[PDB]
């Protein structure tokens, strides 16, 4: 999986994610509208206030979220965090408590600011508690963005809660994000600019064909690799303009470091790959996705009459 | 530039190219006709005998592609080959004699199997001569691809005209077909499968994600780079099942070794990126193509209207740069 | 920087390092004897009670060692730790308090065990504070080795102290020795075992030489690249058996990740080079070493007349830079 | 393998290789005095004029040199070139013709010049002969240098016999001299200058300690890297001066790029390593190398007493 954010030049957002996986998880896109039943397990129940997109699972009527994005401009995404993501045995008096599947809601249903889910985390802890019996906890860390600022929570065993601000619009999986972001340091020879001819001694050596100033930027699907080369890739590419020119933007990056069929096989014997590239556009409200399958780009969309329907709104389970 | 192709279950071809280029050059898709006036420099002025399709720009009058396949399901490619490409200063008596720009037709009008184009070419001649004076040659190689084999064809100065069986599939630039070939050897430890955890001298080192058993599978735009990333994935990609699963591979493979805008900086100072990627599928006749700021497939077909217009059917160019 | 440490079949000590610099200290090799007076700027001044050897360089009859072994084989190897390295603004009361400099010589004088160096350290607080006003503190962070195991030392501002295991037996520089560690688990997919011939849809891609399944595998200078390779040396390189072919061992692996003169020419236009390799062997109390301009092993020795010397003993200063 | 050569200031060449193998050959340094006897399968038999010193094995009398150097300042080397080392199936009228394995003598015992040794090599047809019933061809290329030049000398069934001048100063084994040469091309991108800080979208990236420029160069033992990485390094060395400081700048080359005992197991088994590296100063005809497991330099020398020996001067095999 890979998470990415950026803006137009007038603050529209674009963020999303790759869904790399191993097997089918049954997920659709999903439109959960205001005034739709929100139990918790450790808060009073209520009721949803915005109207949220995404893709996901039903679970007794509990809208599961892999990622979301509320009417307000402001989404989250739950990715891979394997062998670091660890939460509280059990809820902590004085907090706010949330079991970590809660935590897609919770934030879209509160907040339509970064700033503001910044300052709430500092009273919440996550639980260790899945949703039902039948339903084990997953290992996650989240990326949340609006059209100002991402922001990345990682609740860990070995670091705890931490929040971080992710100025380069992209996030991967394990390791944690500080060992990320000190992995960049040794990425600085790369650079855009082509290099040009040179004597070794007396003999030309000069460039075949462009593209050799990004000498050693890795193409393998490790995440600190795909960290990498997101990140590298994401603040060299230039603002554009338009619904069109910043979907298309997004998806050509997310498209480059996707997982291909065929070249990763895990160690069950499973084929893990990109199954999904999914982008919301918070100006039109339009969730754009494509499929490993199915390549043309299917939109669904947050709009007066599904953002006040009376039950979810769920489209079939696409087959992989 | 990288080229692509594979088939289905079926013997179906899915085959085309990413362009990556750093100016603007003005193409759009052109369907030519059937019985559509075909003249040569050093040969008997004809007319089309196939419709064919693809991307490119009209010269007075003249369909001049970048990319085009012919309704019986054999198409070409050119790319770029840079200080290697040289053809002939003149046309020579006896050979079958073309400017290099007159290749795109003469494959995809007179020939439906690559077999019978590799013997023709035995007795072809390449000229060094451009379409006008207001054109330079371009130093191309091509790829060359029916259901059941593709072909390399490279003229250089260092080696003449050579023709190469291509069982990877790819083309991209310089250098030369033999040597990408030759370095995939040097990438033999690249496995698909994922490493498993491992005692170094009783510290665990496991792996945090999948993937690791592609470590050093290179992930910039260097042509040689390009090259081995995209054979190891057309090999490895699943043969897959039906038109909309397939094109789907192969955009999902080009994408992969696509050139992204603003990583890429030639030293004039301009914009190196992928402009488009296009992807001809043969069992429906229909060019499939996205763009760097569309990424909506827009299709064209070859059906029985369109190959037998009267006219060039052009549609309108998108800008880039 | 890279320090490295394993022993033999019998459980004989090798530990050792590089030092690559970008400029002159006017090092050389010092045998500081029994008996020799130890002065602490924040402890009751003393006397040494054993004798060590190592390099470094002399200020006011005090041996400011750059790396140090005593006569009962435990030794230590200050190494470069920029952008991390913090000590305290002053003393503190309670704590066993130490100069950052002075801590070659307090480990050296006072264990022979690094499982006592480990209880030791929970009470003990580095401050910062230079030899005189003539030096600044060196960034540093620190390898301590006996026969059994090898552990780091690393007091960051991020980080506050930090004492790790050391199974790999090796150190660069930055960042943290936790962020080298967990840098590993994405080398899994690096493998001693050669590849074979492999079927890329039908094309044969085979290995040109020897070496295939080690693709990935960093050959610069970067700290990172350096402790990943050093790593996957020492842990598959096999357990030798004797002095001559261990100390061979030993420069074997360190030269294979020397920097080399030339290749690193630093933001101050320096070049960064390894200007000495050095390998003490604690069976023979030995102190082994070359230079970037003079190959040949010198040696040094720990014996009765050293270690009971009435004064420092020091070897003349190898120039470079 | 890897072969290396170099000159100091005042062209005093310094010229060698390492021996990277799987298995012990039972070599050892050989001393070759003048006017020992010097047969030829197809030429007149005749005797040495040049004393020459290297490492190989005596076979029934015969010095087959894995390296040698003779006293006027002019040597060869011999590596392997599997998949593509070829010699004539058989001796060619009119042709100079050589059994595979003569070329080491038939060069250093008729030239001091590689202008000379390369307008001779015209007239050269190489055969698919061995010394005798026990041994087989080995698939060998060389490198042949003197003080001003370095020549590779390629026999293979893809291109024939090819004669390449090595501006490099290096060479290693498969593929095709040509091939390295052009492989080059695409690491224009290394630089041994540092990077300087960054701003990835304002997040501050920063070389943590020196290297950065050569972000790409590879380590592993692949004859393409060690190409790259020893072309690169002979290239940047300065020069220097004297005999301690050129020996010492020849062994820091070539065991930078070594085999490390280890980490190369081949197909069949066995660990492949650099079980010497052997380095012969013309200035002072001393023949300098060191082992796996003996890394103190030895030295061995052509002098008065040994260029005009009786008999062959072999020192014991050292048992790796
Ligand atoms: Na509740
Ligand atoms: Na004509
Ligand atoms: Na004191
Ligand atoms: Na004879």
């Amino acid at each position: 999986c890979t998470g990415l954010r950026f803006t137009d030049d007038q603050g529209n957002l674009y963020f999303g994610r790759n869904l790399d996986v191993g097997q089918d998880y049954g997920e659709g896109v999903i439109i959960t509208p205001r005034n739709y039943p929100l139990p918790y397990k450790f808060l009073d129940n209520t009721t949803t206030k915005k109207a949220v997109i995404g893709m996901g699972i039903v679970v007794d009527g509990y809208p599961s979220y892999f990622d979301c994005f509320n009417e307000d401009g402001l989404g989250i995404a739950g990715l891979n965090f394997p062998h670091f993501a660890k939460f509280s045995d059990g809820p902590i008096d004085g907090k706010i408590n949330l079991a970590s599947y809660e935590i897609m809601l919770w934030v879209t249903q509160n907040f339509t600011k970064v700033s503001d889910v910044k300052e709430a985390l500092k009273n919440v802890n996550l639980v260790n508690e899945a949703i039902n019996s039948s339903f084990a906890v997953a290992p996650l860390h989240w990326i949340i963005s609006d059209k100002d600022e991402a922001i990345i929570v990682e609740v860990s065993k070995q670091y705890g809660m931490k929040v971080f601000d992710d100025k380069l619009g992209v996030l991967t999986n394990s390791p944690d994000f500080n060992w990320h972001l000190t992995n960049l340091g040794n990425y600085t020879g790369l650079d855009p600019h082509d290099a040009t001819a040179q004597s070794w001694n007396g003999q030309k050596v000069a460039p075949w064909g462009v593209g050799t100033g990004s000498l050693g930027l890795p193409g393998d699907s490790i995440p600190a690799d795909r960290f990498v080369k997101a990140a590298y890739l994401n603040v060299n590419y230039p603002t554009v303009k338009g619904e069109k020119a910043n979907v298309a933007k997004f998806f050509n990056i997310l498209k480059s470091v996707a997982m291909i069929k065929g070249s990763v096989v895990n160690k069950l014997g499973s084929d893990e790959y990109t199954v999904y590239t999914a982008c919301y556009s918070a100006a039109t409200k339009t969730y754009y996705c494509n499929f490993e399958n199915d390549f043309e780009l299917k939109t669904y969309k947050l709009d007066d009459e599904t953002m006040n329907a009376d039950k979810l709104i769920t489209y079939h389970h696409h087959h992989h």
